[PDB]
């Protein structure tokens, strides 16, 4: 469900494209002028771009150059195909702004090594932007440049060439003993080269062996492989390797791959290792254990869409403890975040695990059953009222005991064109009206 | 390098394994009696047991059962090799303890494909244990495979009832035909999806591509019915990302297997990243300046060392300590401090390269590791840190305050064969002791 935009002036390269494209299972538009693929660009918002720089009118450059300057399409990957012997056409496409290359004529293998690498750099792209958009609200280098590059081959005179070329871009440390690689790359490395076609060691099983590994299972690595040898090339890309580069080594290619798996590196590591671990991007409340409200807003969006397209209704419980101020009051708030999870962990065990037991609240916990009618919806909160007001929380150690009593509402996702905030809100109603009536009870809307 | 096991009477089958196994870049080991596959089983550890059913002496049940009974060798993943006339193998089996089985005579694919998925699982298994290990010694959820909601995407009614009937006593299971509608069931509470490769009004290949197309799905179990004939299908949609496939005519104890273990993985994984990640002891980045903390130091510098140790270009250490941070708290409040501790890690980060680490190594305290570098540069560069925090102040309070701030630094780098991570922050901490004793605003060398 990739959409890539291909752009060429003869139609048949560009239909060629589309039926590969299309066969790998991507969504694929065309556009045959540059001009065209702009306005397209800014329409669709692509996710991929391949531009042909052999253009009559507007040369790729030009149009890979105007879609780095609009500020709605600068962050959408474009891959310029070039010519044989197109130093000069790589050279004025990275002046452009080209995210990598492909040569012509195209080689299937590297066709898709590029559309799936970049893919995933564009996952990672859209998860930051909207991340951002969020932050702003309020509820760090991310370049492609300045990168620690570990080129593991023993080709003394490729690895002088590869450093040289990375060397004003990027940090190089060269090694020729698999051992000692494997060493390095279990520390501050951002990108490992391996030659593919060394004949001391097997390049394939050295990055085999960082895959295997959880410590280097995800570090990035660049295959240099030999044109000839398909077979190989094929296998680098099954082993684990990100992309792929011919040999003999071309510099702006080179540049072009560093730059994209430093840079998704980068990305990721600052969505997952500080943006995820942030106390508002959370998922799961630390004292009761159960997950919170965002999980809960996302899977219940996903479910209520399912219900609205026709099918079983999606049920809500939502659960406020009764009188909890007194817990705290008497007992102390120790004793009352113990009340909290051990009634996190008795309604967990009464309801099914396909369910989703969250704390909407501080006192409150909410209970999306997935695939649940209203009637049966009563009666499960009548079984876990029950079995809260029922059995007595021990506390204090065992030194004191507690009885608890509970209000829930529930609510369904009954008929079409229902929304989780309308779900939420009948189940709310549910609950103000149970502890208006008394307390001990459960109210339906 | 994951580690495998093979047990069979029969030497040939043994050396057949072994051979393509390690010609996938795999660590073999091979047993061809009951007792000698326990004992290796024990010391080793192994990742992955394949064990054939049939074997005189002690059967493979028995094995199974006697590995499901020690303590130490329960969690390791067992493949029961069976024959074609195998239900009651599977079923016994399953009794066992079996993880999955494989069919003699044995198809590269499927061997592959099963080796995969149950090494992946193993990787998670090891991190589990780890921090549950962890646990103890610094002092919930269904982690069964069992009681999952499993969206079964097939058009074939006859099928799709079999599957869900089969899967209805353990798990709960839900069927769709309209590939449309499962892409948004699926993108919801969904533990498991099995999709009919051979699908009569759809592409289940398409359908399973465009779920791991979409970061929501990316990452949702997959197994897809194949038909055993086309090869080519098999290895397609093991390519564009099935987690496991399951031959037509689906086989109960194999389907039970599967879910079993797709199922565990995902609980497995997502207790140990929305929950033990996230904790405050499992952290790797300070939440406060935005760097590392010292555990990831400890990670990388260990490598780093271990390097340096076997011969190289040496590793140097900074170790910085803000001075009278007391009295920025006595006198601007602890918030401010934090203001100041925030700036501070920006500049530091700013003034050396990003190949290098800054972390925070306490709570005044930072350390810089410096991969590839010499002690003589390393006091340079604690120069040129030196001076560029004490001669720009710090602005806080919203810009109410400039604050002045200066640092002790102890600089200290890896020397011969023999030096620990351990050693060579002492050094650096002894320098930073001489340093506040020699006044301060100053950076000492220290070497072995
Ligand atoms: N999402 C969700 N829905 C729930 C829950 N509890 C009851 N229901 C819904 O209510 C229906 C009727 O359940 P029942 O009257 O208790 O009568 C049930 C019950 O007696 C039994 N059953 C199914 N699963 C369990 C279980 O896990 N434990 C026990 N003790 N009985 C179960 O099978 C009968 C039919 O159950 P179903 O056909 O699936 O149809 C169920 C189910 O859709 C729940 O905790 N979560
Ligand atoms: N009265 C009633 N209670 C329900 C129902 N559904 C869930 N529960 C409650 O929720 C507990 C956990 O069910 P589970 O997590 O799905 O985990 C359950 C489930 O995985 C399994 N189980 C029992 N009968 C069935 C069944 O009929 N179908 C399936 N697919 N699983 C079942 O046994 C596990 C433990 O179940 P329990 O010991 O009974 O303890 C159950 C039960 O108390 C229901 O429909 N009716
Ligand atoms: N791990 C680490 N080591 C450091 C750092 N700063 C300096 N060094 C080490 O000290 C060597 C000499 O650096 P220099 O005397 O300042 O003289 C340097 C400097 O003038 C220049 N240079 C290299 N990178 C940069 C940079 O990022 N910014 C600036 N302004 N100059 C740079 O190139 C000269 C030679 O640098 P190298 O040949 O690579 O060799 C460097 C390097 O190995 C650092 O922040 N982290
Ligand atoms: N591969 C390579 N890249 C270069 C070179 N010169 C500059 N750069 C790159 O450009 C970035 C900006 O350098 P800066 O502005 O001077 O700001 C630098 C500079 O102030 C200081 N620094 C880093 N290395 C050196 C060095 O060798 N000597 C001195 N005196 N300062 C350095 O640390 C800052 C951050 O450096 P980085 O994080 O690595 O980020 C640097 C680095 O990635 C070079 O010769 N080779
Ligand atoms: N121990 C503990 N209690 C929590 C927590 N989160 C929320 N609460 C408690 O839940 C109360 C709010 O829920 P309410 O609906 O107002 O309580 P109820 O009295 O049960 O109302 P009701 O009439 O039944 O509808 C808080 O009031 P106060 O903060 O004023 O009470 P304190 O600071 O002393 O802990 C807290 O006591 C928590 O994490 N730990
Ligand atoms: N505002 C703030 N301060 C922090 C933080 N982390 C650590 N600190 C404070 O930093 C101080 C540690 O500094 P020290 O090693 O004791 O040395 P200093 O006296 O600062 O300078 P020196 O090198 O010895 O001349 C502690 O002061 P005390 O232990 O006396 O406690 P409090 O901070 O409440 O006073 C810590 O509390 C933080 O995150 N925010
Ligand atoms: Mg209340
Ligand atoms: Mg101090």
């Amino acid at each position: 469900s990739a959409r890539i935009l291909v752009v060429d002036d003869i139609e048949a390269n560009v239909r060629l494209l589309e039926a590969k494209l299309t066969a790998e299972y991507y969504e694929v538009s065309t556009a045959m002028d540059g001009p065209t693929a702009l306005a397209m660009a800014a329409r669709d918002l692509p996710d991929i771009i391949l531009l042909d720089v052999m253009m009559p009118g507007m040369d790729g450059f030009t149009v890979c150059r105007k879609l780095k300057d609009d500020p709605t399409t600068r962050h959408i990957p474009v891959v310029l195909i070039t010519a044989l012997d197109g130093r000069g056409d790589r050279i004025q496409g990275l002046e452009s702004g080209a995210s990598d290359f492909l040569t012509k004529p195209i080689d299937d293998v590297m066709l898709f090594a590029r559309v799936r690498s970049l893919t995933r750099f564009k996952l990672v792209i859209d998860e930051l932007r909207q991340r951002e958009a969020s932050g702003r609200r309020m509820g760090a280098r991310l370049d492609g440049l300045g990168g620690r590059v570990l080129i593991v081959d023993d080709n003394e005179r490729q690895a002088q060439r590869v450093a040289a070329e990375l060397g004003v871009e990027h940090r190089p440390v060269i090694e020729s003993d698999p051992e000692k690689a494997k060493i390095s790359a279990g520390g501050p490395v951002d990108l490992v080269i391996v030659n593919a076609a060394a004949k001391n060691f097997d390049g394939l099983r050295f990055t085999a062996a960082l895959r295997s590994e959880e410590r280097t299972r995800q570090l990035p690595v660049l295959a240099m492989v030999d044109p000839d040898d398909r077979g190989r090339m094929v296998k680098a890309l099954e082993i684990g390797v990100n992309d792929i580069l011919s040999r003999p080594i071309d510099p702006q290619e080179l540049s072009a791959r560093v730059k994209t798996q430093i840079q998704r590196k980068r990305y990721t590591d600052y969505l997952r290792n500080n943006l995820d671990h942030s106390l508002e991007l959370a998922v799961t409340d630390q004292l009761t254990g159960l997950h919170n409200r965002r999980y809960m807003t996302g899977q219940l969006d996903s479910l209520v869409k399912r219900a609205t397209l026709g099918g079983d209704p999606v049920s809500a419980l939502l659960i406020d403890i009764d009188f909890f101020k007194k817990i705290n009051d008497t007992f102390g708030h120790d004793i009352g975040d113990e009340v909290l999870r051990e009634f996190a962990l008795r309604l967990a065990s009464n309801v099914r695990a396909i369910d989703l037991p969250c704390r909407y609240g501080g006192e409150e916990f909410v209970v999306i059953m997935p695939d649940t009618a209203l009637a049966d919806a009563l009666r499960i909160a009548e079984r876990i009222r029950m079995h809260v007001s029922g059995s007595p929380f021990t506390v204090a150690h065992g030194r004191e005991m507690l009885n608890v009593t509970i209000s829930i509402g529930v609510s369904a996702t009954a008929g079409e064109g229902d929304t989780p905030e309308a779900l939420l809100k009948r189940a709310d109603e549910g609950v103000y009206q149970a502890k208006a009536s008394g307390r001990n009870a459960v109210v339906g809307k």
